[PDB]
């Protein structure tokens, strides 16, 4: 009482959106960098070890979905309490969240551990025995993952994007350092990558726990004395958290469908082109996700203050900034499409990739309109609306239009990009309009 993060949340919405999203973009950029670097280390390990990480990836993304969902529910609930100047409430949500992190994280470990052997077998597959060992090491750290995301959520909720960024950067940075040492230098191979990740997550935890439990210099007070078991707080976190996790499920299922329309288009090489083009296009998603995190915090605090003008301002300003960022990203990709495709390429698919990079990432321009809407839906605590919009966007619109432009048309892979672009754009119009109606509704209430 008070921190810089809280003064930021309770101040001008524009300055808040800028000073929170930027550290987030930076932190997320480092995480993406770790991911790209790790893909290079693992690719050099051969065909069997590369496909061990393809086997555990859905489970790993499942854990992240759940951990990050609890994270954003925590962040949203705290930001709203702080906006309302409910200090006891904000403190209580923080401690509720940490206990939930223990409950969720450990539950994940004890459920998947006896299940993981039969899951890889019945998948239908060597590469298995490595994926099992890979799964074992990361499932051992499930609680660490969830705790880290919760601590990040707490920091974001009280406007501390600086230490949230720092934790991301420390974690992904150390993992970048540990990766070649563990995989090649120590000779652990692909399971080396898992241990590098586990240890990195641990170090991250040590920092977060130090800030939360030792220095205790967060805005929120975290203590079992200021803890009072609340049905409402639990429902509040889950009303954002659970639909948040289910949204990643929707993406994965849409990704399954999109992969299947791409072979039909298509072929094995058609799948490879789509994979490469999607991966490249998703690099421009990073600034949007950074802006979304900030949007949830700022609109949350503004919702707590019962200041709808402030909420609407932040939400619309976030859309503007993200929109302009994407213009630069899209123009860069389409202009340097041959150069980019060269870097990520197999040379006979390069022409197909260049066409994709000149077609696919167009929708990035309209993406902010729909995701900032989802972001603020979360900020006001209505995560089910965010899930509905995501389902509409990823499943109904992306896949439907891709399937239509492929199966009812002589276009090939081009039918996939066009379908995806159009679907994403329609979904963004609809969501933005839904966001406008919701805000108008807030103004008369």
């Amino acid at each position: 009482k008070t921190t810089k993060g809280v003064q930021l949340l309770r101040g001008d919405p524009k300055k808040a959106i800028v000073r929170l999203s930027i550290p987030m973009m930076i932190g997320m950029s480092v995480q993406t960098l770790y991911n790209l670097a790790d893909g290079i280390w693992v690719s050099g390990l051969g065909p069997e070890s590369l496909a061990a990480v393809g086997l555990f990836f859905p489970v790993f993304m499942g854990i992240i979905a759940l951990a990050a969902g609890l994270g954003v529910g925590t962040s949203s609930a705290i930001a709203r309490r702080i906006g309302a100047r409910d200090k006891e409430g904000a403190d209580n949500v923080a401690v509720h969240s940490l206990i939930l992190s223990l409950i969720l994280g450990v539950t994940i470990t004890i459920t998947m551990l006896p299940a993981i052997d039969s899951l890889f077998r019945s998948m239908g597959a060597e590469a298995v025995e490595l994926a099992i060992e890979y799964a074992r090491v990361l499932l051992a750290g499930a609680f660490i993952i969830v705790f880290n995301n919760v601590g990040n959520g707490i920091l974001r909720g009280e406007g501390d994007a600086n230490r949230a960024m720092l934790a991301m950067v420390l974690g992904s940075g150390l993992n970048i350092v540990l990766d070649p040492i563990f995989i090649y230098t120590l000779g652990f191979g692909v399971v080396g990558a898992a241990y590098a990740t586990l240890l990195s997550m641990v170090v991250t935890s040590l920092f977060i726990a130090y800030w939360l439990f030792v220095k205790r210099d967060t805005y929120v007070d975290i203590t079992l004395r200021d803890f009072s078991p609340s049905r409402e707080i639990l429902k509040d976190i889950l009303r954002v958290g659970l639909p948040s996790s289910l949204s990643q499920l929707s993406m994965s299922i849409a990704m399954f469908f999109l992969n299947s329309v791409a072979i039909t288009a298509g072929g094995e090489n058609g799948v490879a082109v789509f994979t490469s083009a999607w991966r490249i296009t998703m690099l421009g998603i990073v600034p949007i996700l950074g802006m979304a995190a900030a949007t949830t915090s700022v609109t949350g605090a503004a919702y707590g203050e019962r200041n709808v003008e402030k909420l609407e301002t932040a939400y619309l300003y976030a859309i503007k900034i993200a929109f302009m960022i994407e213009l630069a990203v899209v123009a860069f990709i389409m202009l340097f499409a041959p150069q980019v495709a060269y870097l990520f390429t197999a040379q006979v698919i390069k022409g197909d990739l260049i066409s994709a990079l000149r077609t696919l990432p167009v929708f990035l321009v309209l993406t902010p309109f729909g995701m900032m809407t989802s972001a603020m839906f979360q900020g006001i605590g209505e995560g089910e609306k965010s899930l509905i919009l995501t389902i509409f966007r990823t499943l109904v619109m992306q896949v439907g239009f891709a399937y239509i432009f492929v199966h009812y048309t002589t276009l090939g892979l081009r039918g996939v990009w066009i379908g995806i672009v159009i679907g994403n754009m329609v979904a963004a119009i609809v969501g933005f309009l839904w966001g406008r109606m919701r805000i108008s509704a807030l103004k008369k209430t």
